[PDB]
């Protein structure tokens, strides 16, 4: 069926499938020789594959995600393609495996009891936001609109590096969506900037649920009449200011990812 790409093909005999991560399905694996320098050395990776019940369209979608990830290329702050198995057996798409799970769960697990101080300092929270902005800036430079940026879709490595997940998926989390996406089904880089603002609020609530209480029904009317989430407790005004800029009704009045990187850089340099 599928052509052999010599830049990406990985020997499936050097890939040891382990415990499922989610169910098409994603399984944890040991890969031998992901570093050509030390070809004996093992590394933990994630493998995406189809289930037997999968249609021709399911396969086309996984081929599309593989091909878009090859073209976008690699960055520190995205979940990178590592290799593929396309020959004499099922399609495997091999990617980086982030040890510490998604950013939502990482933050929620590090909530202190009541009003005590948590292990997560202001500079570490701002660093999380900065790394996600750097990842989105890169994806934007590779003509990639995410469409579903949220803390659940950012993963965390052993060394607390943020990696944007699921940026290559083939075409409802309404609480993350820009009004033009809600009402007009239009997704742009500036729609992603709105979602980044919601993610910033998730970071400074240590994984809070957005618009808490307000049912999806009343959200659309709230946004139309100029209302937005309130400054979360202990969130400095500079960072609430950035959230509110991301939530301007006019896409052109929202900051660019370049301006978000620069703004978050300025906060980190000031500490
Ligand atoms: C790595 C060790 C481990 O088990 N990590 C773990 C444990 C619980 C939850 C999570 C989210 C993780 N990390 C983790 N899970 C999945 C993952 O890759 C998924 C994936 C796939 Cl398979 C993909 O295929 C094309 C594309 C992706 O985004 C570009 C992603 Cl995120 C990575 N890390």
């Amino acid at each position: 069926d599928l052509p052999l790409d010599p830049l990406w093909e990985f020997p499936r005999d050097r890939l040891v499938l382990g415990k499922p991560l989610g169910e098409g399905q994603v399984v944890r694996a040991e890969a031998f020789g992901m570093d050509p320098a030390r070809p004996d050395q093992a590394s933990t990776v994630a493998v995406k594959m189809l289930k037997d019940n999968a249609s021709d369209k399911d396969l086309a979608d996984l081929v599309s995600e593989m091909e878009v990830m090859k073209l976008i290329g690699r960055h520190k702050n995205i979940i990178n393609l590592l290799g593929v198995c396309t020959q004499e057996g099922p399609l495997y798409v091999i990617v980086e495996c982030a040890a510490k799970g998604n950013l939502r769960e990482f933050l929620r697990a590090r909530r202190p009891p009541g009003s005590s101080e948590g292990p997560l300092s202001f500079p570490v929270l701002v660093s999380c936001a900065y790394q996600v902005a750097r990842g989105m800036q890169y994806l934007e430079s590779r003509k990639c609109i995410h469409r579903d940026l949220a803390a659940r879709n950012v993963l965390v490595t052993e060394d607390n590096v943020m990696k944007i997940a699921d940026f290559g998926l083939a075409r409802l989390p309404v609480k993350w969506m820009a009004p033009e996406a809600l009402f007009d089904r239009v997704y742009t880089h500036q729609s992603d900037v709105w979602s980044f603002g919601i993610l910033l609020w998730e970071i400074f609530t240590l994984g809070g649920s957005p618009y808490p209480g307000i049912p999806v029904e009343e959200l659309f009317s709230l946004l139309r009449e100029g209302h937005r989430m309130d400054r979360p407790p202990h969130c400095p005004p500079e960072l609430y200011g950035l959230m509110r800029e991301c939530w301007h009704a006019a896409p052109s009045q929202r900051p660019t990812f370049k301006q978000l990187v620069e703004a978050l850089d300025k906060v980190l340099l000031a500490v």
